[PDB]
């Protein structure tokens, strides 16, 4: 949320990024041989009720960023301005 605010950081939230994906790669390899009632699930699931807020947090942002592939190229956004490479007012943007 602090690097998305401002520029001259896309570096370091590509970086930020890149690190989540290979936590979350490294945190997956654990269930690969998972059973129904494993002890590495109950663990996991306990870690995850620990911090709820924060993994409810990221799943808001991937939300978020995730509806706007299709909330935008979709209907109205791509027949608004259609001049060339992508130009808006960013009022028109707030409406859509």
């Amino acid at each position: 949320m602090k690097l998305s605010q401002d520029s001259s950081q896309i570096e370091l939230l590509k970086e930020l990024m890149d690190l989540q994906k290979d936590m979350v790669v490294m945190l997956l390899s654990m269930l690969e041989g998972n059973v129904v009632n494993g002890t590495i699930g109950k663990q996991m699931v306990d870690m995850l009720v620990e911090s709820s807020n924060n993994v409810e947090m990221i799943l808001k942002f991937f939300d978020m960023f995730l509806k706007l592939k299709d909330l935008t190229s979709s209907d109205t956004f791509k027949e608004y301005d259609p001049d060339g490479k992508g130009v808006i007012s960013k009022r028109d943007f707030h409406k859509a």
